């Protein structure tokens, strides 16, 4: 049950964190990309790396060597991971022990990915049987929907999927069904549920028939407020059609494991499927909640998505450090956040099919390691998770580059491309584009573009300083060969590392959220007070205000 | 033609500025939110402001109290503001004064939504009529279209209508067309093109069938690379079925002002919709770029949706700074970014059609100021735009708003919300319940729970830091009563001039963009080098190697 005391306390006590900061004062600080590839031809080979994926036969280069990285910086960070005990948190988290230090709970998404059954338990009892359980139960749902066999209370094939969930319970299902659209049924309909804002159900429900709708609830409690008034707003639809509340059962099921509520809403027992407590909602997509990936690409697509995040698994916790790729985007970042003072991290995929990926890493990174508490239960003395942020590219070029290129900001940036497309457009013409840009992003954020080349050009003597470029600006360059299912869940659990990393040398819990507690409690204050004749002056004056106006904007007494 | 001076050359330099300094140092720094509320019953009215919407007849609440302000704060940063010139470059940009120095344009977006055609003129030549006249083919237009009067080559109604652009071309287009969807076309559906990646142009044809599909190709020059590739592709599969060229002018029109490459393209010159060079992309869905809003919504919405951003215009154009709304979101942003070192802005409408209304503000943002050069020619001594992003809540409340709750940034934050929904699902419940989340996620970011609150609740003492919240973190408020066309308008256009005032106080340029040039230009290299056997080798060593990878995986010579 109670195991050790952490390793450390505050990550600047450690012996390499003040290196790194006497490496940086002396020459990371001074460090001018162009001028350390002028002077390194081999920079390229000494900084990138090749992951193998060997569900789809594939590799996918990972190239850091545009970073602020010397080979001596690169020493010291490894040095700093070992002192933070990154190899020893991991190991625990592989091993099922309650890491999540605060509601003594295992860490253990890396389980519902374990396609070798590799043996895994939490507190001495295995749960691989469990995980595969739930497996080859969403197998056979997801076959008798596709097939046709389950059928609507009037008989019909189900052709729209309508998930309803908050958060993780949403974030990834979007995430991935938008990116292997290729991989989708093409008679198949997904609608994804997820704010309170009735504006959200309504048009999903506008233009669906309740005889051909199947409606995933997404809530492990089912009794999440959000997702509750959502589900309920569906069933009462669902029911002004179909009359009988028997039908429900054809039209619903859950992803939960509260049994009595589930059947309470009307769903049949025997439609829930179950995901564990130590699967966290921004870690979930691999479990139970993937069940509408599962519903659109098939099953077997699916599991070929949990093999590709297995093998990136198996890349984490056996590598050495110096060449451990999640390990060292999790240090770079580290890096930029606490000794250059960048607050934000850039993700921007060149693939539109990914254009939803940076939402669903920004969850997975700000809510896991937006954090200031450490193990040892003091306040860090250094700034933790950046604002993560990012569009898919080349759209992000012409929204913001503009900023990245010549602002006043410090933005570590990641550039994400497949070789190939799904949609070679017009004899890869669209896609030779698309690398063109991919790959002269980076350089140009590199090399810039000096006051001198400008004037070379013919600008007006006075507009040289508008057009230069300073160039040295960071990136890290990630070429997959083709955004496969496999390909896809390497990358997503590439992030998930990363975001481990980052936490086991901040010495914070990546895996709870105690910060999203307050506004519950206070929305559901205000809710009831909303809904109370002359109640609502029980706050400061601006809450007060606000809450007094939209009483009288929306009629309310 | 050639004008005065600059006012100043670096903000630093401005007295205000560094009274704001030593306010900053002595006080500003020590603003604890909660104690000022405790201390000031009055702290709302002083901070709050109400902006009135006379084309909808409603009011727009603007709450500013829960800022790190005092009346002190406030004063010095209206000095601030006029020691810059705020007033004067606004005054010379509503006159048409060349205010866009590095290109010797003026910058008249205003004139686009003069819908009291008040007398606005460029180079001493009235604008208003040929405004007005492009208004009216728009108009014109779009009443054919939606009529059915406008037919296809087979003469079915068009039901379909695919914009393709970039930038500043398509991300207005989307975003209020997401966000007035209530008051959109029932039997139209909109795609919207705007990435090279071949994969967009092909799920929009995809579901698109060319009989009944009218292409709007938005760019100025009708050279725009990346738009010219998906309007060809587009071209290519539309004569795959009409096969005779002459079809063409029935189902492609241009919002362009190059009359040679549109006929040569196909396209009926009387079919062009123009724009002026003084009609920034980012500034643009007021002009003929809105073409797809005024065919979706009609007209006479579009219109109102102009006549909003009218009022405020007239706002930012008469109102004393101390009560000038858009001034007043600038200042703070100013104050944050360069005081408190803020290097984020989070914009968080609490309404699910507006979102896709952060990644606008991203653009508008950040290619407006993320530049760093003085109209004196100076590099910035102080940093300038945020990196703005943001997600529509409740869902963003269960992505990150755990890092904004107990992260170890700043972030300045703005949330968004109208008292009355299109969709008023189950006798106002969601609603309620987004309004109570609306009101308590400010007042929780501003009021936090002391750990002494926290171990009244029960907490074990040693999870005590843990679900403590340090509160003091602040955001603006703002309460609309509908979103309707004229109320969305007025919020762009509040934007619009906060941004101007920003780059007013910093002395930049916010109707630029230099900094796109850079990577233009490489891509298009690297495309030919792609198209080029045997070449890619005269770059650095990582965009070498990234190029050789490619090469290899796309197999290219
Ligand atoms: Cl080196
Ligand atoms: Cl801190
Ligand atoms: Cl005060
Ligand atoms: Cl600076
Ligand atoms: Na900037
Ligand atoms: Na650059
Ligand atoms: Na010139
Ligand atoms: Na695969
Ligand atoms: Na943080
Ligand atoms: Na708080
Ligand atoms: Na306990
Ligand atoms: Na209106």
């Amino acid at each position: 049950p109670l195991g050790s005391m952490p390793g450390f306390s505050q990550a600047t006590e450690l012996g390499a964190w003040k290196e790194l900061q006497e490496h940086h004062n002396s020459l990371g600080r001074n460090i001018v990309l162009k001028e350390y590839f002028e002077k390194d031809p081999q920079r390229f080979e000494k900084f990138s790396r090749t992951f193998a994926n060997p569900v789809d036969n594939t590799e996918i280069l990972f190239d850091f060597s545009k970073n602020f990285l010397t080979e001596e910086t690169l020493a010291l960070l490894v040095k700093l991971a070992r002192e933070a005990g990154v190899e020893e948190l991991r190991d625990a988290m592989f091993k099922g022990d309650p890491i999540n230090f605060t509601e003594d709970r295992a860490v253990y998404h890396v389980a519902l990915r374990n396609v070798t059954n590799e043996p895994m338990q939490v507190n001495g009892k295995s749960v691989v049987e469990d995980v595969n359980s739930v497996l080859e139960h969403m197998k056979e749902f997801t076959e008798q929907v596709r097939s046709g066999e389950w059928k609507g209370y009037t008989g019909k094939k189900i052709t729209t999927i309508i998930n309803i969930g908050i958060g993780g319970s949403d974030l990834g299902p979007v995430m991935v069904t938008e990116a292997l659209k290729p991989y989708g049924a093409e008679d198949m309909t997904l609608h994804f549920v997820s704010n309170i804002d009735g504006s959200h159900i309504a048009e999903a429900l506008k233009h669906s028939d309740p005889e051909t709708t199947l409606f995933l609830i997404a809530s492990k409690t089912f009794t999440t407020a959000e997702t509750t008034t959502n589900a309920n707003s569906a069933k009462k639809w669902f029911l002004e059609s179909a009359k009988d509340e028997a039908h429900i059962a054809k039209h619903f099921v859950a992803l939960s494991t509260n049994e009595e509520e589930v059947t309470k809403f009307g769903i049949d027992k025997k439609n829930m499927f179950g995901f564990a407590s130590w699967v966290g909602g921004r870690y979930s997509v691999w479990s139970a909640i993937g069940l509408s990936v599962a519903l659109y690409i098939g099953f077997d697509n699916f599991h070929q998505f949990l093999a590709g995040a297995h093998a990136m698994d198996k890349h984490f916790r056996e590598t050495p450090l110096e060449q451990n790729i999640p390990v060292l985007g999790g240090l770079l970042s580290v890096w930029y956040s606490d000794f250059f003072g960048a607050q934000t991290h850039l993700v921007a995929p060149f693939d539109q099919y990914l254009h939803r990926f940076p939402a669903y890493l920004q969850q997975l990174s700000m809510e896991s390691n937006g954090k200031a508490i450490t193990r040892t239960g003091e306040y860090v003395k250094y700034t933790t998770g950046p604002i993560l942020f990012g569009e898919p590219a080349t759209n992000a070029q012409h929204s913001f580059f503009q900023l990245l290129h010549q602002g006043t900001k410090l933005i570590p940036s990641d550039f994400i491309m497949a070789a190939e497309s799904h949609n070679p457009v017009e004899g890869g013409k669209h896609q030779r584009m698309l690398a063109s840009n991919f790959l002269a992003q980076s350089e140009a954020l590199m090399v810039g573009k000096t006051p001198e080349q400008v004037k070379t050009e013919g600008a007006p003597d006075n507009l040289v300083p508008h057009k230069t470029f300073l160039g040295n600006r960071p990136t890290t360059s990630i070429l997959a060969q083709k955004i496969t299912p496999s390909t896809l869940g390497a990358l997503i659990a590439y992030y998930e590392h990363l975001t481990f990393t980052e936490g086991a040398v901040w010495n914070i819990n990546s895996f709870d959220q105690w910060g999203v507690e307050l506004g519950k409690v206070l929305a559901k204050k205000i809710q009831k007070e909303l809904e109370t004749p002359g109640a609502g002056g029980d706050h400061d004056a601006s809450t007060s205000g606000l809450l007094l106006a939209f009483k009288k904007k929306a009629n309310l007494a």
